């Protein structure tokens, strides 16, 4: 997990609108979200990880242990059951609610952090650079 730790800024995004649409996020919030460039902070204290996502629009913070289910309230106000694990060197976050599921996968490639979000048929790729 150590190579993911630090402060990351968004530098590219593909298909985030499709992803938000698939989740049912309304047009007005999609507008503002398409113009926001979040900062993601990942820190560890022992076996507890904390992931903060800061922007001018909304902010989120979750703390979890790898492999242990937790309740999460997402930025779009879903209440889901979450689990984060390390899989092939990727940080894999699975959210489940109402019989549905979405995955948020983070991998390090050439020193950049690539976040892939999948729900239904929609796939979004977001690229973060280390600050
Ligand atoms: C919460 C801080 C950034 C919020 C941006 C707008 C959110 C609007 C609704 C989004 C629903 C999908 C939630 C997950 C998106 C994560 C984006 C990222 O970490 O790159």
């Amino acid at each position: 997990v150590d190579a993911f730790l630090g402060t990351w800024k968004l530098v590219d995004s593909k298909n985030f609108d499709d992803y938000m649409k698939s989740l049912g996020v309304g047009f007005a919030t999609r507008q503002v979200a398409s113009m926001t460039k979040p900062t993601t902070i990942i820190e560890k204290n022992g076996d507890i990880l904390t992931l903060k996502t800061h922007s001018t629009f909304k902010n989120t913070e979750i703390s979890f242990k790898l492999g242990v289910e937790f309740d999460e309230t997402t930025a779009d106000d879903r209440k889901v059951k979450s689990i984060v694990t390390l899989d092939g060197g990727k940080l894999v976050h699975l959210q489940k609610w109402d019989g549905q599921e979405t995955t948020l996968v983070r991998e390090l490639i050439d020193g950049k952090l690539i976040l892939t979000l999948t729900h239904g048929t929609a796939v979004c790729t977001r690229t973060y650079e280390k600050e």
